[PDB]
């Protein structure tokens, strides 16, 4: 079972990342207390965990706003995803074992819009054998990553791109070449953030 | 101001990096709540954090345990630090002011145990630019480490290996040189992984 203070923060983090409450949204704390009718004791546990997780903001005498979605915080997230995602495919191609690599090329050739961009890279870090890794991608990083796409939408052309360099990623994983498919993970993790600086 | 489920979680995971619950320690969970007196309702959100950081482990039928402390556990770990460290230096050899780089270097003059090399690698990674890899660093990566290296020592030889490593390591983030920063990181943090392993 879960405590109070857990529920309240996933249905906060929805209305957050869903774009229910809007970017640099004053949260009334007050306000929203009577929305869901808990005390400020759990309730201060789930706006610092969003803290955290850098999807509010702390101001020092107003209270909490939601997070900016601007450009420097866009290249923090995108700098981490870069590293994590890369190792995790340097990994993948060590550890995934045959069997799962063709249900990762089954996901591929099914999906021939931003759920199965998530399916393919949630089964490479599952994939990667670490644990640890999972829950700063899928658990804190995407997040984020999911509030900016909500805003800003991908390009006509995107999905066409994005697709052949999913399947030259699965190609160098499954060819065991964790070298090249960790370089081409960064590639295609970075013509995601070009991407969305375009729309900025 | 913090919350209540807050105050027992950080005493608890004092408790646990420092050794006096031994790893592997089964939690009593209604007799670790009369040692400090506070109900059941935000204890399990101390407990759930605690296992999101893989400090404790979740036994299905039984309930709590402190972390295993094993192999597995200590390959997982590095990996990510091996990255995260990494891609550190590379973002503070671009974005470390000058001053920033002497003070550096001053620490490292006066240290000339192990939260000397905690206060090196503290402003390198607060020299990369990127608050979020200070929370996944400092704020949870770190605090397993501190359990490995209190249950295993530095072995006799190994602070002048790892001091002649730090040197050249802000040697080169001096010189502006982020691939070579990054290369020296990757070599430091694998340094001190195979010398847990040794005691293992
Ligand atoms: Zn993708
Ligand atoms: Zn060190």
């Amino acid at each position: 079972g879960e405590t109070l203070s857990e529920h309240v923060f996933r249905k906060i983090q929805s209305a957050i990342v869903s774009g229910e409450i809007a970017p640099g949204s004053k949260i009334s704390e007050p306000e929203l207390a009577r929305t869901y009718g808990i005390s400020r004791g759990p309730l201060r546990e789930a706006i610092h965990r969003l803290e955290g997780l850098r999807l509010l903001v702390r101001v020092p005498h107003v209270g909490a706003r939601v997070v900016s979605l601007s450009h420097a915080e866009l290249i923090e997230l995108y700098e981490i995803r870069e590293s994590l995602e890369g190792m995790a495919c340097r990994l993948a191609a060590e550890r995934m074992s045959q069997a799962e690599i063709d249900e990762l090329r089954r996901v591929l050739d099914t999906h021939e819009q931003q759920e199965g961009d998530y399916d393919f890279h949630y089964r490479i870090i599952q994939g990667s054998g670490n644990a640890t890794l999972t829950r700063m991608l899928c658990g804190e990083l995407y997040q984020l990553v999911r509030m900016y796409r909500i805003q800003y939408s991908t390009t006509p052309n995107r999905p066409r791109q994005a697709f052949a360099e999913h399947h030259r990623i699965l190609d160098a994983i499954a060819d065991r070449d964790g070298e090249l498919a960790e370089l081409l993970m960064r590639r295609h993790i970075s013509a995601s953030r070009r991407n969305i600086e375009r729309q900025l």
